[PDB]
């Protein structure tokens, strides 16, 4: 999986990179061509399991997702309340 050319593993371990893309999905910061895409897709991973997703997608956004749930907590609050208000990806799915 990768975004904008680069690794998704990378983008999430690195602090730069994904704040890069946190603050495209929080709406602060210009989105790259795939943050952007990540940005349309994120409340249909979070709200629905990426029904009507494609599976390269929802692979990517489910990566991140979960990622971003045990590693990155303060974003992860922060992404949920955007995305997922009534909280159903963790409660639901995962
Ligand atoms: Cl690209
Ligand atoms: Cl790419
Ligand atoms: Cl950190």
């Amino acid at each position: 999986t990768k975004y904008d050319g680069i690794d998704l593993d990378e983008i999430l371990k690195s602090d730069r990179l994904f704040n890069n893309y946190f603050k495209c999905l929080m709406d602060e910061g210009r989105c790259t061509p795939d943050g952007n895409e990540l940005k349309k897709i994120l409340p249909e991973a979070l709200q629905t399991n990426c029904a009507k997703c494609s599976e390269k997608q929802r692979s990517g956004a489910i990566k991140v997702i979960n990622y971003v749930i045990e590693n990155r907590k303060e974003q992860w609050d922060a992404l949920q309340k955007k995305y997922d208000p009534e909280n159903l990806y963790v409660e639901k799915y995962r």
